[PDB]
């Protein structure tokens, strides 16, 4: 995609009720593939999308055809992804189909087959996807993958779910000293440490220190868990590079692991977090 190209490309518009609108921009705030959109793309892509509907059993699309060049947002109803006549994944509400083929042109991979009652989504066409959400996904995917397959919590998801975690991880480096996560402010970032070390320093005000991270650790999760503010400062040690995910899609992305983070704050190193609570 040339970036003038999608500078200039007007995408079509399939008029729908307000409540609709409003019911698949809930649905495009939360999927992983709009992450980087602002208010106006993200209208755009909903005034492109329509809806349709499967019955039980109903393929969506199928291994190995190259007609489909859409993508499809699930609003209700889940669907199995079917490899070589094996159920390998299941997609539930507010999760896409159709992604890989959209972003690498390659023919269908797996078979998507309705498996509840019925299926309601929203589809969007290939060159709408390509000219207004792509973006840099392909980079993204490519940089982070590295990194992404040596963090110990991530082990939990599988080489899909990793690579769809880059889609919505952003980059930011940070000066010894600098504030990443500061102490009772709210939880919006959940950061991954690619580089450098840094300090959780906690209170108790009587600003503490509670322990020391580095490269393949995480922070700003227990907010995430538990819903209250920063309970500790978040200070680079060295410079420090990170990716970041927003709270907005905890859980679409790290569903697989969300146990593991639960199980890591109950540790010895979160007695200062343990005794706050
Ligand atoms: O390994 C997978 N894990 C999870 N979902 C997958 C996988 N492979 C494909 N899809 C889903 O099935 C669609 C059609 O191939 C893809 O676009 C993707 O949404
Ligand atoms: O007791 C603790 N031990 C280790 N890390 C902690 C502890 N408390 C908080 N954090 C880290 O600091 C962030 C701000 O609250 C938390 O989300 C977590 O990443």
């Amino acid at each position: 995609i040339d970036p003038e190209k999608a500078k200039s490309y007007v995408a079509p518009y399939f008029e729908k009720s307000e409540d609709e609108t409003a019911l698949i921009l809930k649905l495009l705030t939360y999927n992983v593939l709009f992450s980087f959109l602002d208010s106006r793309d993200l209208m755009t892509v909903a005034g492109a999308m329509w809806r349709v509907e499967f019955k039980q059993d109903d393929c969506i699309m199928e291994a190995g055809q190259t007609t489909c060049d859409k993508l499809y947002i699930i609003q209700d109803g889940k669907a199995d992804i079917i490899k070589e006549g094996q159920k390998v994944y299941l997609k539930v509400e507010g999760t896409a189909v159709g992604e890989l083929e959209l972003m690498y042109q390659t023919p269908t991979v797996a078979t998507v087959k309705v498996c509840t009652p019925e299926l309601i989504a929203w589809a969007l066409d290939r060159d709408t996807y390509r000219h207004l959400v792509m973006g840099s996904a392909i980079r993204r995917r490519e940089t982070y993958i590295q990194f992404l397959t040596n963090i110990p919590f991530l082990s939990g998801l599988d080489n899909y779910e990793k690579l769809q975690l880059a889609d919505a991880l952003s980059s930011d480096e940070f000066e010894p000293g600098d504030y990443i996560i500061r102490y009772g402010e709210e939880g919006e970032w959940l950061y991954i440490i690619l580089e450098g070390s840094v300090d959780v320093v906690g209170r108790d005000g009587n600003e503490k220190h509670v322990w020391e991270f580095g490269k393949g650790d995480h922070v700003g999760e227990l907010e995430f868990l538990n819903n209250h503010a920063n309970v500790a400062d978040v200070v680079a040690k060295t410079h420090v590079v990170t990716a970041k995910l927003n709270r907005r899609h905890f859980e679409m992305c790290l569903g697989p692991v969300i146990d593991v983070l639960k199980r890591t704050s109950q540790q010895p190193n979160y007695e200062y977090y343990q005794s706050k609570l």
